[PDB]
């Protein structure tokens, strides 16, 4: 199995944030990278930098996951051209409990297992209580 | 309707990143706290400064929601010695989403209501995107 590189994007601070607090659950990650769209960038400067770091881990035979915080918006719209031309995987909603199993069974699922398994864990793990 | 306050507890960043980027989305919001807790934390020391905000915002009138990142370690600790408590409810493994909707229809719905309708947006809002679904998508950009 090739290893895989997980590129997370949001809006705002999200993905550096929900990173973060993986990192004080299950410890510091390489090959985690986050983007964030803030108010004021431009959305194709950003597609650009994203497709810069795809393009650099495929030469390094990697396979990519990206993460995204909302199905529709910029973000969105960033993986979803990524996937037109890369056939990168994506999976929307991330959250905490989905990062968590992703990033701890990484090396164990094949990607398509791995993205049924967190979308799963991460519905599961929405409970009112 | 009372006014409604949200706490979000979360390992480490995850929920004032989570409150920022939600405000890229729909601007800068009131009545929304966010309290982190990173390796080290004295967690009696966060229970109490918790409770401490809990009982303030109470003293307000005010209806809490606590939001937390996951069903386990110690935020969910912290919320549900809340809970046992102070009138306040709790929804665990807060996404996007979630939050969006929580937070702009948060005058809208009693919390009760509001609180299963962001448990089915969150769920909802979970997906993997197939490749084969790509075309299908960009037709709803010319259509309604």
């Amino acid at each position: 199995m090739k290893e895989k590189f997980v590129l997370i994007i949001t809006h705002g601070d999200f993905g550096k944030g929900l990173l973060s607090g993986a990192e004080v659950i299950i410890g510091k990650q390489e090959n985690v990278h986050t983007v964030g769209l803030n108010l004021g960038d431009n959305i194709e400067v950003v597609r650009k930098e994203v497709e810069k770091i795809i393009k650099e881990k495929l030469q390094e035979d990697k396979e990519i996951i990206i993460v995204v915080d909302l199905f529709g918006g910029s973000p969105f719209n960033i993986a979803l051209s990524m996937m037109k031309e890369y056939d990168v995987k994506v999976i929307t909603g991330i959250n905490m409990p989905m990062l968590v199993e992703l990033l701890t069974s990484i090396n164990v699922y094949d990607t398509t297992e791995l993205l049924e398994n967190i979308s799963k864990i991460g519905k599961d793990g929405i409970k009112v209580i």
